[PDB]
């Protein structure tokens, strides 16, 4: 009845969040991967600026 | 009734996505600003490679959520 209706209201807010952090957490990843692709053209060059990077794409937290 | 007990149930498993969803987000955001500042300490380095990397990132700024 009315705590029907309220449960409903929460229901759709926490889709519309859901949504949202999803949306924002596959572009975050995209952006790593394109990063992650930049790394692994270059690893020939030793360079150790790009190594501090890769730890970083490769730590688990 | 069953309706307001269904709605609890959907309730829960949302909470909890939503829970792991920002753990996820949080998690690969604190990597790219993680990169920025290695990039953001090599700036006069003139190194092609940091360069592209900033670009990539310049979308993920703070500044664009805030």
């Amino acid at each position: 009845d009315d705590e029907a209706a309220e449960l409903m209201q929460q229901v759709n807010v926490l889709k519309l969040t859901v949504e949202d952090l999803e949306k924002e957490r596959d572009f975050y990843f995209g952006k790593l991967r394109n990063i992650e692709l930049i790394c692994q053209e270059n690893e020939g060059e030793n360079d150790p600026v790009l190594q501090r990077i890769m730890d970083i794409l490769y730590a688990t937290d």
